[PDB]
């Protein structure tokens, strides 16, 4: 009866693992059925879209819309265009969006959107059509108050445009119904900016907390391992806060400073390289320029962290698992002290789940925050929900404003996940606050609580 | 055939009495056709409920909607879970709406709806039944812009909770209906605070304008009487404007400190003894704790009003007719500069009619200044107003956001009440700003001012 | 703390000891548990129908809307504009139209609405304004498929016609749901009509059903008591079948020919009483005919059932009681064996609460058939219902065909009521089909039958 | 098939004509498909009422709803009252009102709402049988969503304050949308003020920006010559930030002071002569007070332009071209620093076609800076949307919180019309950006960037 999702399953797999594992599941037995009730996306539904490309022809795909947290606020989710979007990923994404969400704070409704709509190799009449064809069948499944399909990495504000020109030429409602709007008609600030920013944002939360407020992003290496957009925005809090980027692992390799240890990138060396990794300019050569050369010692075949040095931030994002079993105490021994990955689950398990022996030996910072990008990508979609509220006051905010608010929503995140795995988890003493046994402590707690008060669960 | 509601019916003579005798009809006359428009509340809904208790029955209750000011909001009805409520209190609370909504000045659709869901012996899974049964009939003539329920004494939480669940997972519409939701689905702050904050800056506001300053619940000797949640929040606010909290009417009585005017009503017993009040702990252990018995003289029948002394702030909070009998000369001569009617129509228009000489022969303070029990602070719509504009922004406020926005709702009242009376009512040289009858002319002033303007009346 | 509505808790009172007493209470466990669902307020839909006449001003005529069920149909619900009616009639009329529609059994329920509005010859302008007003606050509440209200005492055509104008210059659309509508906006060809035509239907079919056909209306005595479009319709379809009207009801007073045993009425006296009934001037005239009075002897205030004769189909519609004890066995004697009412049973309790001296041995053609005014005027609902029909399916049918649709559904009516009677309080090898406890019988039986079906109530 | 359009005709060939002859549409040729795309209304939708005034007989009318924005807002347009309003006017507005809206920044479905309805000779009863068929056709084709009619001169308050009631008492949603509606329920501050205070903010940013902040509104010789409302607000806020006002242009004619070279208009003065001017009663008997006559040497067959001395700021108000074209070199010898057009198009093309080399050859201030009609103020609208917010968010701002809103719109308007034309029309070396081809510019740069933004065409 069950179909198979695999992603999915992996992530129920690991969520019920590290809730199993985690104290409070063992001190709560009632929380043995919540599962049950958020396990199963509130709401995922399809659309058949039947479009004629340019030249003139037929094309019969599927939309993709999912709903997983029903407690926050109306039924949300980012799209994200790549053939490789299915049920799977769908609900992978979702079962952690919820964890992501609520631990957000925000009233969102946790999920996903997204298609398997091609970005590159159709002309824009192409995509006119699949938009127009798409929202010919979303609109009835969305409304401000129901559901808000939002956008983000992969889907550009063009498909998005479209997407809603059909939208408010069919329903006649110009109003908030596709999150992630443009400048021009209703958008935000600092919207693109909202990964880059949230990631280094939980960081500098985490190691202050450690740290009582002594060193947080001020002058320690920055492996920021981002190079394009998420890297643009992440180094640049990190030289406004005053932490020394070091690195970047590029998808061509770990390109690298002289020595992570002596030297450090400067953002405009990050920003060159995700330019010629964007453009068609060699990334080869990107690597070699005479900076890239000299002051730079580009190691696109050896990680910065195994070199140990004294990198500290740390985040796979462009190269996903570019690290793996091989550096398994070199990682921490360069002082990372944490790690974040910038796309959905970066870098594989083997190197989350490890290191937890050498959790009981270091504490605070010195226990490494392998707690994934997820606490830290919140911010994406927070800004996301920022979005929805311009929409509901009509009226556009500052760039200062929207930073606030993000910075405010990172607090919550950050202090929502510590503080619930400090108690429910069990934190271990001497060690940073049971931080890979936060996302389960803080993902059933807020499940259970949440589904107790308004009847989603009883 | 006009059934007359007792309750509503009465708070209609009430209305009409001091109302037609006081000015401003006498002046306007094109007001008297506007009490009949009024007179009709603008919507009242009733529906049953088909639901069954854990070992299985045909239990039908009944809920309430009422709506009396569709003109400022849009139609707020506070619900209130009691056996005893049926049409009567409806309408009356109702009748009382007008002024309160209207004084409020917040766009807030005057009502107070409710059931008669009996709290006690009912746990949660006929809860769930009964306010799962409460959307299918409550849903379609409600939902933001048309209605919005709220919730109050046994409808707190759990049953306002159970209501959103069934009317989310029905319109599949997370939104703003169920005014004074909790934190995790959308709630507010203050709100608990609510009617227990405002107030005392409503008791200090108006003996501030009585002392042009000075005075402003400032040391002055507080018979709060409400030691329970009322005073939880009161005698907070109370002690930070200034006030000496010093008396409480208790289930017990008049429970009283050594003297209502030498010693104070430590805060400390205030929480205690409202503990020992929710719980039937009994009220005894705490008043014959040594320190408790010292400090303060408990004596039920004594009260801080016939106690006379030097009390300078008295208000007879739920206990009906907590002002005592001498309290018409006593009180006055303890020379309180303020008296309310915390117990809803509590001293007869005789015990009130008291400073009635006094606005014009004593002054300002001296003038003991007696607030009407519809005079007070919106505490609870209010707050319920802000909760409903925190969630059309879609963005929580902070605490302190939702207190200055509740003192802005006192001083709409304040300033409503007054300033109309000296308006209206016209209080001779001396006489402070008619209070009881300021606050009927304020009332139907703005009512028929409104619905001339906006054609309710014509 | 019901307050107890007079008319309602009477008939509620006489339905539910015919129930409680008859077997069925006993034949079905789960009876005692259906009442505390058929008859309670699922949607009592308060509002204000302020609105202006000629002397400008405003009239704030309280209109509200009572719906109970909604299990056989929606809630074709008759409006009332009566000059004092209020919540206790109206609900009243709901009850009534549950258990009339239950044994109708084609789409109709408990519903109910108005104003106590006052005709009193206002000017039809100022019908107009109260009509517009009314349906600007009654068009959300009502619907095709959700209330289709219809016009009772207060309401012909002309208020019909102005709330139908209302609507549909208000939501924009053409819709079914003011009913009784007229030829040219989608009338009904039996409109105004029936009635009557049920009446006599029922009549005929129930002395068929005794004497095995045989004497079906033909060549007997009828006294229709009703010569306006009661007996217009009636004694037309009479005079078509066979029997013979005998005598007349008239508020001024009821009528007879040289007598009720010697002769019988012709249908143009009926006629011309009639016309003068619904002119302006009074029916006294007809009556004071020097031809009309001497060969039809006119006695007004005498009653022809005092005189009793020797009729057999006699209707009370106009005689509200005009008739007791006086002529209890000698109505029996004279071979009457039928009462019913063309109002709703206007006929106070008294010879229907009495007549069991004769039941206990009156059985079939010799017991009496007091067929309840709601299986005697089913003809209306009936009527309303086909011109819902109609209007679904936006065409106009013809005189025969609804006139063959209203028999249908007055055997269904009179089929139904029989068979319940005789499964649950059998009749005793006597009395026709238990005649009496039929009503009890039926609606006992539709109402746990389609509850349990439908598990409204489980 | 194009009908008589006489206004619309002449707004869109002058628009066609400014935009094709600049470099916007030379410089970038792909440009020439939007016109198509926007010549053509949004939804303009009329609705045909059939009312009664107080005597008694049918009138049919009809309204009118204008939108020439869909990408920015919702349906928008404030209604106003002329029997001169007709489909050509309409249209008229709207084509120049996008301009301006868009301009604005803010997201408003620019457009214009009005009817010929009369408002000199139609009392209370009348309009109210008006404005209870206004919304009974027009309650569909709008909503917050789809369209949002607002208010203006011939529509005071009284009219749209009915108008609401109507829909309000019509759909059973409140929900504020009427925009306009009064202070007391939903309305705004600084409504009838924003039109003066917009028009001040754009003139003064226009000074401030030619003297690079030298000077801006500092004793600059201002004639506002808007004597009503528009001079109330306007001049008041002139002297808050410090120049003179010194001419008003009523129906009289260009009433002056002594000279426009030293001696200024008092603003409480002029708010005497709009007292003088609302009433029917002669000017001639304000202007010849001892304080006026003498003081000030009323010239109103003189434009003060002319007379030269030293004015520099004017505003050629709804009496159209008052302004002279022999006043030429003379104006820039008084060293007027500014060109107003106050009204709709009022001078004739050389009178603004001076200044066309005072762009650049006269830099600096010396630059005459024109200001267009539609580039005059947002005021208006720019309230508009601001009630919009106050709406939609539930809760009315403050006075100085509007008015900073409203300072932020009009900097965005003057600096999109200066980026735009700075860049795409053809503003030579720091020709004062362009200002009569700025219009152009602005208005189809931000209507073919939106337009593919929004993806409504290729």
């Amino acid at each position: 009866n069950l179909p198979v999702e695999p992603e999915f399953e992996q992530a129920y797999k690991e969520l019920a693992s590290t809730l199993e594992n985690s104290t409070l599941f063992q001190k709560n037995p009632e929380y043995r059925k919540a599962l049950a009730v958020v396990s199963v996306p509130e709401r995922v539904i399809q659309f058949r879209v039947v479009w004629e490309n340019d030249k003139g022809e037929v094309q019969v795909n599927r939309g993709f819309r999912v709903q997983f947290n029903s407690a926050l606020g109306p039924y949300k989710g980012g799209l994200r265009f790549h053939p490789s979007v299915n049920l799977s990923i769908l609900k992978f994404l979702g079962f952690e969006q919820i964890f992501k969400n609520a631990l957000t704070g925000l009233n969102m409704g946790g999920g996903k959107g997204g298609s398997d709509f091609d970005p590159k190799g159709k002309s824009d009449s192409e995509i006119r059509r699949f938009c127009v064809a798409f929202m010919t069948e979303l609109c009835r499944h969305i409304g401000a108050d129901t559901d808000v399909p939002a956008g983000d990495i992969g889907v550009t504000g063009r498909e998005i445009g479209y997407l809603f020109g059909q939208y408010r030429k069919l329903r006649n409602s110009w109003e908030g119904v596709l999150t992630g709007k443009g400048g021009s008609w209703g958008g935000s600030l600092i919207r693109p900016e909202a990964t880059g920013y949230g990631v280094v944002y939980y960081v500098e939360h985490m190691i202050a907390h450690a740290t009582n407020g002594a060193e947080s992003f001020a002058g320690k290496r920055v492996a920021i391992s981002g190079s394009g957009n998420v890297a643009q925005y992440a180094a640049l809090k990190v030289i406004e806060l005053g932490g020394r980027v070091v690195s970047l692992s590029d998808s061509q390799g770990s390109l690298i400073v002289k020595d992570t240890a002596k030297d450090s990138f400067t953002p405009a060396e990050i920003d060159a390289i995700a330019a010629l990794k964007v453009d068609r300019k060699q990334i080869a050569e990107l690597v070699t320029d005479a900076a890239f050369a000299d002051k730079f010692t580009y190691l696109p075949g050896q990680r910065p962290w195994v070199h140990v040095g004294a990198v500290d931030v740390a985040l796979p994002s462009a190269t996903q698992n570019e690290v793996s079993g091989e550096e398994a105490q070199a990682l921490i021994a360069a002082g990372c002290k944490f790690i974040a990955e910038g796309s959905n689950m970066g870098c594989t398990q083997a190197a989350i789940d490890a290191f937890e022996a050498h959790r009981e030996a270091n504490k605070g910072a010195a226990a490494i925050w392998y707690a994934p990008g997820k606490a830290a990508n919140a911010g994406g979609v927070a800004v996301s929900g920022l979005e929805m509220a311009q929409n509901s006051a009509r009226l556009s905010w500052t760039a200062e404003e929207v930073d606030a608010r993000l910075k405010d929503i990172m607090k919550s995140c950050f202090q929502n996940g510590l503080d619930t795995a400090k108690e429910y988890a069990t934190p271990a003493d001497g060690i940073l606050p049971s931080l890979v046994t936060g996302s389960n402590i803080a993902g059933f707690t807020k499940v259970a609580a949440a589904m107790k008060d308004q009847g989603d669960w009883w």
